[PDB]
């Protein structure tokens, strides 16, 4: 019976496999046939290859070694290498063109949802190439998907020694009757399976992923797309600021590139970008996942004023300050979003671009109180049963698993109407005791925001809205502003509180503005559509920012 | 009696006043003179500049109006602006021409240093051009020497409205009398004049300067050249990245662009880099200051097998997982300048660029016990002494004012003999009981190192001398191996135990080795010469990484 599934890098994680790059320049080049593929493993388990495969020598010690071999190839079949003729440059190329093979790994991570251990063994080198970086970005990508990683190179072994089999089988604590082993090379695979292994010679994918779901009896082909990589809270970097002698700032951070501030809304976390963080740092940006003020384990002082636009945006404006950032892209949801385009009003030095989700940008009115703009709005009565303190705080806290149950929901769910909050009495009223989870969200996950809120509990938070004439007589002084700095406004088309048609008069005022729209999306944007959310802001931070 | 300073930005700590670009261009262009001056001022109090200056409107809403104005002033001087004339395209080359007035800043923080509340009082404008970044970066550097910045378009108050003024004084919580305001505007300095601040009129910096310090009573000129800025612990953004079940590394952060690992040597912490951390953020590096294991806030695991190398660098790949570092430039001193030598030789596709102070790159003797090699060379006698478990620890963890004052010494002063250390029974027996401060840390410093080991103590540092066999074996799988990715060695002159000799077969092993040397430098290489390894290592960055 299988648990545990072992691949190869090359011709099976990822595609072309750098082994095929030598047949292609002998044929591009009308050279010999195998000429360079007899070059490659030349002297066999005492040449260079397996000198190289072990760690024995550097790739870039290797090359020169390569091309001598080149030569005396080409002197037994008695013929000449183009002058031109580069291994370094045949080899930069092949491993540039090498990309993971999405459906391999696909597999491989649902493979592992099941309870399999998966580990890549590979034969592969120790690169110092001037280049290689690129590389250890694909060896990045591919590893934390897998639970190990066998170098050849980090372990002196080489496939097909059966040592290397015997290694595996130790790392993996399995006998090799629970082991299914993929390669592409028949002499590699058969160490494996003289050992009772369970093997599949990898051709084209199509056919070794029919041959795994057969073996294994999960279905892997043709299954349904799968959701974008999420975040182990326990497997992040997190990181601490003290923006003042109260207030310390908490955040979760991964990538390299330009920083990418995260701003999550009410009653949220830096959890709630959990799709966003490795979908964003992956595409080439240093991704900065806010604890906003008031919750998590940021500070959440008990003061109204302390939650207050202009004092959130002025403590965002010193955290960059005490990381040394000159600017970041702002990315807001909810009250994250209206603070993003404040931070963009009052501080476009410190911001290379601002996005928001759902959340629009209207100006404020000076010839109304905001509290009579609220009234104005059936939508907003949850806003003015958010006023009194302790009323909220008391609902919100008396049982943290139904709030965000009752909350977090898609949609087509039994969704918590936000009209006639007052007058009922609270959000829950009408909400069961114990509600039913949403699709959008694990049990497991839930418990994260439970466990999360048991610190300051809804104090903090709430008092974002609290606020209003504060935010109300701000907001006024920008009135005659423009935003002029690259940004991007995404509405869902379901939410009922932040509607899309709230955003219809934004041109106006932020006249280069880029759009995104997702459709059958509620409140919750970034776990209700998370694959759609990554498309919008990847494209716009590719283009804008 | 004077206690604070305040300090114009333009003309003042800003240099060249971009006031003096509009009657550069105007000679430049032969237009009248005074002609964009006057468009600049247009309307006075109610006209586009003060509108810009109060934070009204943005920088590239007033670019349209200004250029209104430039033409409506060439209408009544009867006079034609060239074809190709860009009120963008000055502003832009003035601000970017613009840099610090490196004595006056000198100066603001020598007066700081002597206690005074020192404050940047500045007219400016809320910067959205898309070149702004700029001028974002030179207020960050600014602004964090300074205990306030007060921006006019921040405040919606401007130099010479007599509000301003009294706001400075409320913010300074100082009478008139009490502050020296420094202004290269004659009629933004009367308000302050008027009110019985002290003042100067700044033309040339020497002659603001010598009044500076005439009205101080404190040396401001021909002063001996400074430090570089250092840390201070509780303003810096703390990461924590756990690398498995039971440890835990901690780094401090600063900065933006290619990441900059660096790894403190024994008995250290991140703080023996706060001369290089703003130094190196400055220059455009991402910087990660290690507490390395066993150090500060990272985990301190018993066990002397937690610090063989192989464990240490296996420990800081999963580092730059966990953070989404693909690389990272690796910088190590002492015992960290040796793990940067195997994570370069064993990690290469993770070492952007490696670079070593003190330590040499020395390849294991295969036909020696390192025990052998350690006891062939008096100076590594100390090393012996730390092999016991609990000796070592016993008189180091004693008085830990007493090890830190003992160990940090500049080359000039009574340093502990490194030789006969086991024979005398310990390092301090030839000691004085209260060492003298060393004029490389003050007495806060030596109490910052305190508080660190009291967490821990000297096990896990210790241990980092325990693993000889072990790291020979591992580094003998490594003999056939060249370092060949960007390296730096940087030798100090007077460092008694890692000696510059020691260096001089490295190019054997590291063929494209650069090099550093400082002159009257002992082991505390960041400390003792702060300004010249800043030098050498932002120079070598700049060039190879
Ligand atoms: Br809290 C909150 C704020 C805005 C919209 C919402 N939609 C559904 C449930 C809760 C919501
Ligand atoms: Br601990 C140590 C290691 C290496 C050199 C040293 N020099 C002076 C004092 C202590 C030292």
């Amino acid at each position: 019976t299988l648990r545990a599934a072992v691949f190869d890098l090359d011709g099976v994680l990822a595609l072309p496999a750098v082994f095929g790059v030598l047949g292609r320049t002998e044929e591009a080049l009308a050279l010999p046939r195998g000429l360079l593929n007899d070059a490659f493993q030349k002297g066999g388990p005492e040449g260079a290859t397996t000198r190289l495969m072990k760690g024995e020598i550097t790739l870039s010690q290797w090359i020169p070694l390569m091309e001598e071999n080149c030569r005396k190839c080409s002197e037994t079949a008695k013929v000449c290498l183009p002058k031109n003729f580069s291994i370094k440059e045949i080899f930069d190329k092949a491993i540039s063109a090498r990309k993971i093979n999405r459906p391999m790994l696909q597999a491989a991570l649902m493979l592992r949802k099941k309870g399999f251990t998966t580990a890549i063994l590979t034969n592969t080198w120790l690169d110092d190439r001037a280049e290689r970086d690129g590389l250890a970005q694909l060896m990045c990508e591919l590893k934390m998907h897998f639970d190990f990683l066998i170098e050849s190179c980090q372990v002196g072994m080489v496939k097909p020694e059966p040592q290397i089999y015997k290694f595996l089988l130790d790392t993996l604590k399995a006998s090799p009757s629970e082991v299914v082993f993929l390669d592409d090379i028949g002499a590699n695979l058969k160490p494996a399976r003289d050992l009772g292994m369970v093997t599949i010679l990898v051709q084209d994918t199509d056919t070794a992923l029919k041959e795994l779901e057969k073996v294994t009896g999960i279905q892997l082909l043709n299954t349904p797309a799968p959701l974008p990589t999420s975040c182990n809270p326990s497997d992040m970097s997190h990181g601490y600021v003290t923006v003042k002698p109260r207030v310390r700032l908490h955040f979760v951070e991964l990538g390299s590139g330009p920083a990418v501030c995260l701003c999550h809304g009410f009653p949220e976390s830096w959890y709630s970008w959990r799709y966003q963080i490795p979908a964003l740092a992956q595409a080439g940006y240093r991704v900065l996942a806010m604890d906003m003020k008031g919750y998590g384990e940021s500070s959440a002082p008990p003061e109204i004023e302390e939650y207050c636009m202009e004092v959130l945006c002025k403590e965002m404006v010193t955290f960059l300050d005490k990381l040394g950032l000159s600017q970041a892209v702002f990315i807001g949801h909810d009250w994250g979003g209206m603070l993003v385009w404040y931070m963009a009003l009052f501080y476009p030095e410190r911001v290379r671009a601002v996005a928001s989700l759902n959340t629009p940008f209207i100006p404020a009115n000076p010839n109304m109180s905001p509290l009579e703009s609220i009234k104005a709005n059936p939508v907003f009565d949850y806003q003015l049963y958010f006023q009194e303190p302790g009323v909220a705080e008391a609902e919100l806290e008396q049982n943290l698993s139904r709030t965000f149950k009752s909350l977090f929901r898609a949609s087509d769910e039994s969704v918590l109407s936000m009209h006639k909050v007052c007058e009922a009495g609270g959000l829950f009223v009408n909400s069961p005791e114990e509600p039913s989870l949403s699709r959008m969200v694990t049990e497991e996950e839930i418990q994260f925001y439970v466990q999360q809120f048991k610190k300051s509990g809804f104090r903090g938070p709430l008092n974002w809205y609290r606020n209003m004439e504060r935010n109300w007589k701000w907001a006024c002084k920008s009135l005659g502003r423009k935003i002029l700095i690259p940004a991007l406004m995404v509405t869902a088309e379901k939410d009922f509180v932040l509607v899309p048609q709230m955003s219809q008069h934004m041109e106006d005022w932020i006249p280069h503005l880029k759009r995104g729209h997702i459709e059958d999306c509620g409140h919750w944007t970034q776990m209700d559509k998370p694959t759609e959310v990554n498309q919008i802001l990847i494209k716009w931070l590719d283009s804008d920012a």
